[PDB]
């Protein structure tokens, strides 16, 4: 496991959870490097910890630098069977870079929370916040929620150091969704679709696929006819789904 040593990067994670509000999850709360900073948020905090021994070593170090028994809750629990509340909520953590995909998709599923702050591997984070244009997953996921990267975060300031860097990344649950989450299935089929498509360009790939698009339906909204899928905005997606209906 790759604990947060970087002082800097700690500092930056609660500058952005303290222009939040709410309740505050974290996944992989460790010995807390990130827990006890946040705590001094004066904020509802959950910390969650699979390592039983370690949750109970930080369970006393929260209770001893919290003002007393008259809050922080630790939870030895894995969070991928850790039950979201439904109520607003934001959600920080470090994640195990080899369940940073499962633990993403079981957010991105989940209930309550109105942002997240994660620590990932940096080209998972890239690829999430569409750094250079989105990628199958992020328009699957955008007519729900908003992706930032935040910043770069070197493996230096890990310990032990991972193989690869890591980014932070932001994520905000859309209060407007620009599609009905009942058609979330069919929307992420269409959005397959278009990535995995044949052809060469936007126009190419719309013509080959099963109910196409009216000629003039590309150059009306504002999409080159040469484009790729991933030059496609989330507004553009989400009246791609509602033409192809
Ligand atoms: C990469 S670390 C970061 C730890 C700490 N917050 C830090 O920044 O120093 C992930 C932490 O999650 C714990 N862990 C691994 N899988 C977990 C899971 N599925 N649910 C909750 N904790 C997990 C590990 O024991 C480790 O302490």
């Amino acid at each position: 496991q790759n604990f947060l040593s970087d002082r800097r990067v700690i500092a930056d994670i609660v500058e952005i959870v303290s222009r939040t509000n709410g309740p505050i999850i974290e996944i992989g709360a460790g010995d807390g490097a990130l827990t006890i900073p946040l705590q001094r948020l004066a904020r509802p905090l959950t910390a969650v910890e699979v390592d039983a021994r370690r949750a109970r070593r930080l369970a006393q170090r929260t209770a001893r630098s919290a003002p007393g028994p008259a809050p922080t809750e630790v939870v030895a629990a894995d969070f991928l069977r850790y039950p979201l509340p439904r109520s607003p909520h934001v959600v920080v953590g470090n994640l195990p870079f080899h369940l940073t995909t499962a633990i993403l998709r079981r957010l991105l599923h989940g209930p309550g929370w109105t942002t997240a702050v994660l620590l990932m591997q940096w080209e998972v984070a890239r690829r999430r916040a569409a750094v250079g244009g989105a990628t199958m997953m992020t328009a699957q996921w955008w007519p729900w929620f908003e992706f930032g990267l935040a910043r770069k975060v070197s493996a230096a300031s890990f310990t032990p150091r991972p193989a690869v860097d890591a980014g932070l990344l932001t994520i905000t649950r859309r209060s407007r969704p620009l599609v009905d989450v009942a058609d979330r299935a069919r929307y992420q089929a269409l959005v397959h679709r278009v990535f995995t498509g044949r052809g060469h360009g936007m126009a190419q790939i719309l013509q080959r696929l099963p109910t196409p698009v009216p000629r003039t339906w590309l150059r009306a909204n504002g999409i080159a006819p040469n484009s790729l899928p991933r030059q496609l905005s989330a507004a553009q997606w989400a009246a791609l789904f509602e033409q192809t209906r």
